[PDB]
């Protein structure tokens, strides 16, 4: 099965037992690469690309993004789900909603954790 | 589990064995209401309310349909996902993308099946 994270701590593992919300009995290989948990969308910052407010997004762990990826970031200790892309030392965490700016991110000054790669997306 | 359901025969039902796929194993009372069925949506029809080439389509077995609900459709022996409008003896299967105009069928002249009612997605 599939972990659903609702809330994610600050200072921890995305995958700690305390942002469980739930179980989902979806196989984590249903998903390519494979799943390691979904997390709750929130708002429709990425309506464009069809993750609408309150779908699951199915995550793959990896800590380094790749310009065009859609991704999970964790900006400070706040988690966003945005495509990445990377600017030398400055990093662009772009929306998929003309009415969101990009977020910019300076590497220099504020920690940046990439939390995975999104792999699908189950809505319900 | 779920079955999975890619193209579709004529004559027969979709939950067809001949139909199917493989099966997903998350529980079918993961949506609400319960899906049967996953089904593989094609082109970009319905992409304005976020469903995608390629996205599997959580569908709820019924045979009737409402103005405006997401449906699975049967017109001869082609399936489609469309929105439903009837007014009296005719039905517009409508896309949610301006590039597509109406399917319209004479239920005088034509058979039409509603297969289900959409109740969630599943991309990867
Ligand atoms: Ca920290
Ligand atoms: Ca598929």
């Amino acid at each position: 099965g599939l972990p659903v994270i609702g809330r994610v701590a600050a200072d921890a593992p995305i995958l700690a037992e305390q942002n469980i919300e739930e179980s989902c009995r979806i196989n984590p290989a249903f998903f390519n690469p494979r799943a390691d948990y979904l997390l709750r969308v929130r708002g429709m910052s990425m309506k464009d690309i069809g993750i609408l407010d309150g779908d699951l997004l199915a995550v793959h762990v990896t800590r380094e993004a790749r310009n065009g990826q859609v991704v999970v970031a964790r900006i400070g200790e706040e988690v966003t789900v945005k495509r990445f892309k990377r600017e030398g030392s400055k990093v662009w965490l772009l929306a998929e909603n003309p009415e969101f700016a990009p977020i910019e991110v300076d590497l220099k000054e504020q920690e940046l954790i990439i939390e995975g790669l999104s792999v699908g997306v189950i809505r319900r």
